């Protein structure tokens, strides 16, 4: 077809409204504005590949990824587990002064909807642990379905 | 348009191979035929509502859910959760003798594939906990993408 090549942008966040597992890896497919996110408690290679085992059951396989230089998206581990997926990834120019400015849109409009939903709860600091999955659930939907 | 209605049919199924969250709450979509499992401890109101809130990020808010009369899908707590969402629910006829084979369907399809891949990285029984997750993922998406 002609239609849009399938090639994903991934980034993590920080969101201690989220704590103890307040990084949120995020994850733009570039061809539909699609948004997937999990909550991890520690920034590593495995919680990306996690991450992304999950995107891939929710989205499908995608030809490529693009990613920054962080270290969880660049050790040996993490090449290894895409290379066992055939997913190619690259993490642009360096000095590309950011070829990946829509998971950065992804993740602001991500924290202000999780914002919103949990002060509509009652929640204005800290989201109680037992909640946040169901929250998470509600921004991701928010920001996917209309 | 004339396409399909968007209903879903939910139920869980019990995978001793992915103890201890052993109980797998599947919905298949059955306008698409597309499936979404979540693993959970144990049968209750809330695993339904959590698994719920993870399909509804993955596929938009369905119009109505069947179900069989299952106490964890026809409790208070489980009707005020459909209720605040604003989906429709049936458990079909009384002695319907299941209006809803597909989601049976989809649950031995998924039971096989998980002892396929399971097998093939050589667990026989049990899945070792920290690798369950993303053999469960990998299983969504060999039954959900070509």
């Amino acid at each position: 077809g002609l239609g849009p090549l399938q090639i994903w942008q991934t980034d993590f966040t920080l969101e201690p409204r989220m704590a103890p597992r307040s990084w949120l890896a995020v994850t733009v497919d570039t061809a539909s504005s699609a948004i997937v996110v999990t909550q991890h408690g520690r920034v590593t290679s495995v919680a990306a590949q996690h991450h992304w085992a999950t995107a891939i059951a929710v989205l499908g396989r995608p030809k490529a990824i693009k990613t920054d230089n962080g270290s969880c998206f660049t050790s040996k581990s993490t090449r290894e587990w895409l290379a066992r997926w055939g997913i190619a990834h690259t993490t642009g120019i360096p000095g590309n002064s950011q070829g990946q400015a829509m998971v950065e849109r992804a993740n602001r409009l991500l924290k202000d909807k999780i914002r919103v939903l949990a002060e509509g709860d009652g929640f204005m600091k800290r989201i109680p642990t037992s909640k946040q999955g169901e929250l998470l659930a509600k921004a991701m939907y928010a920001l996917n379905h209309f």
